[PDB]
């Protein structure tokens, strides 16, 4: 699927701050909350975030429980359209910030980290899963505001499980919620996007049954 043909889409490096330097505070407070999480993680815990999450229609895994059994991705051609289109918006903007700020993974900080996920090659900040994650979550809520906070909620448990996979820190986490909004704010001042969100919102409500 095609991403929306934004004319300036953000440089995610002007939004984000550094992540910590290898000496300072922060990057061992990182660290220890990854390893932390290495302590603490169970083997069904483990097996649960191993599960394959497949990215095309990634929005219907992601809300289904929440939105009802009326979220079909097969009845809802507009809304599964959309965030596809998105997705690959999100992915244009987030793989120059990967490359430039070139983070060392946890475990190529230390190998005490084991990760459980197959483990990429540096450029750990921003975690763009937990941008993707944040970004449904601020879409959603936008169209569905009745369950904000539930979605918000998934966002952040999809964010840690890449703590407790030991695959990012928890500032790369922080960088990618903060990318989200800055990908959100962009992609919706476009007005052709602006009106395609519009008929996703009709599409979608109506097939929920809320009013406004």
């Amino acid at each position: 699927a095609a991403p929306y043909p934004l004319a300036h889409p953000p440089r995610l490096a002007d939004y984000l701050p550094p992540p910590p330097a290898a000496d300072s505070a922060a990057a061992v407070a990182d660290l220890g909350a990854v390893l932390e999480a290495q302590r603490l993680r169970t083997p069904e815990q483990v097996r649960r975030v191993r599960a394959h999450d497949q990215w095309e229609d990634n929005v219907f895994p992601f809300a289904g429980d929440l939105l009802g059994a009326s979220f079909d991705k097969e009845r809802l051609p507009l809304t599964r359209s959309f965030f596809n289109r998105a997705q690959e918006n999100l992915v244009e903007v987030l793989m120059p910030a990967k490359k430039h700020f070139a983070r060392p993974r946890p475990y190529e900080v230390t190998p005490k980290v084991k990760p459980v996920l197959p483990p990429p090659e540096g450029e750990s900040y921003p975690s763009g899963h937990t941008m993707d994650s944040y970004f449904k979550a601020s879409l959603l809520s936008m169209l569905v505001p009745e369950h904000h906070d539930a979605f918000f909620a998934r966002a952040e448990e999809h964010a840690q499980s890449r703590v407790l996979a030991g695959v990012h820190f928890p500032s790369d986490l922080e960088g990618g919620q903060t990318a989200a909004a800055a990908l959100v704010a962009s992609l919706l001042a476009d007005p052709a996007v602006a009106a395609d969100f519009a008929a996703v919102r009709e599409e979608l409500r109506g097939a929920l049954g809320l009013p406004k």
